């Protein structure tokens, strides 16, 4: 009995498979403007946050102030937000960013006692969700190329973890890949 | 590996658990009007269609013409549709009616070859979805009393199946239950 299998399949079949095709077009279009205006550029892949603690806030900035809402992405109806990632108040990157909503479900199950679903269970299913979704996107056509999964475990407490730094690590790796190959 | 577990849990935690509480109230309010106008009454329970063939149309009437849209249910934002069930052109019942969307996912998985998910698999998982959702609602607090699951397998082919008759059987059984106990 693994809820993560179905959660992952539903998240792909009912959301990602449908939104990802439009995305590279929406982003190229926006980048025309963003470039001519702020000489910037938004990455072309959807960045999906997978906090293994299943903590999904209502606004990204609350999880890190160095992640700042920049703009809504226009459509070619799905709502997507571009964020700028800051370092010392200086813009270091930009990307379309959002949390994997199914993890909220996991969280809620852990707070729903009739479910008999512990925090241990919840973490286990979060990792399985990440794995299953990786596997799905691996066999998927151009969907894998259109997004990147950012899975992370935050420290038990009082340790220097920056979500913005994790995302920037991924963005910089993506650019390195793009220019070297 | 059973996607129905997660599909069922997500459909409960993320949709039903949230909408059902408002529903008894929304329906009572509407019934004030409906009564004073057409001397009719809408059942208080959400009726959830679970076709085991995972065929979900975009409008109920296409699956049966004796199921006729009547009105949108107002809010106390979620969109819910009241339907009248007809017999020989005469109204025989009314209720808030909608398909279980997760079945669409199953259908799509069966048409997505990378999934290795057959029609046999689709039917098995549809039955498991029905069972798991029944189990969940059974342990759930007054949520089970707010909705009713209408699961059905349509004929091999060319036999007498009427969706409106199935729904009316359930509605008539529900009224019998309310008046006798
Ligand atoms: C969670 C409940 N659930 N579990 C399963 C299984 C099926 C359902 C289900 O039926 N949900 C649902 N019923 C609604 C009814 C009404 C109404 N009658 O008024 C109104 C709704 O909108 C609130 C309803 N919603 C929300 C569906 C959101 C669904 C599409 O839109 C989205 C838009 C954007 C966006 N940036 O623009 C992001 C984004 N992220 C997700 N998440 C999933 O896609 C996902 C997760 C899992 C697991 N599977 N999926 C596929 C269903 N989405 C969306
Ligand atoms: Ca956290
Ligand atoms: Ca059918």
């Amino acid at each position: 009995f693994n809820v993560a299998h179905g959660l992952a399949w539903s998240y792909y079949i009912g959301y990602l498979r449908l939104i990802l095709p439009e995305l590279q077009a929406r982003i190229r279009t926006y980048n025309q403007h963003y470039n001519n205006l702020l000489r910037g550029a938004v990455s072309q892949r959807l960045y999906i946050l997978l906090p293994l603690d299943c903590g999904v806030p209502d606004n990204l900035s609350m999880a890190d102030p160095n992640i700042r809402f920049l703009d809504k992405l226009p459509q070619q109806v799905y709502s997507n937000s571009i964020y700028e990632l800051l370092e010392n108040g200086q813009r270091a990157g930009t990307c379309v960013l959002e949390y994997a909503t199914p993890l909220q479900t996991l969280f809620a199950m852990s707070q729903y006692s009739q479910a008999g679903f512990s925090r241990e269970d919840r973490l286990e299913q979060a990792k399985l969700f990440c794995r299953t979704l990786e596997d799905i996107l691996a066999d998927a056509p151009e969907s894998q190329n259109n997004c990147r999964l950012i899975a992370y475990q935050e420290p038990a407490d009082d340790s220097s973890f920056s979500l913005s730094q994790e995302v920037l690590r991924h963005l910089r790796q993506e650019e390195k890949e793009e220019v070297t190959v």
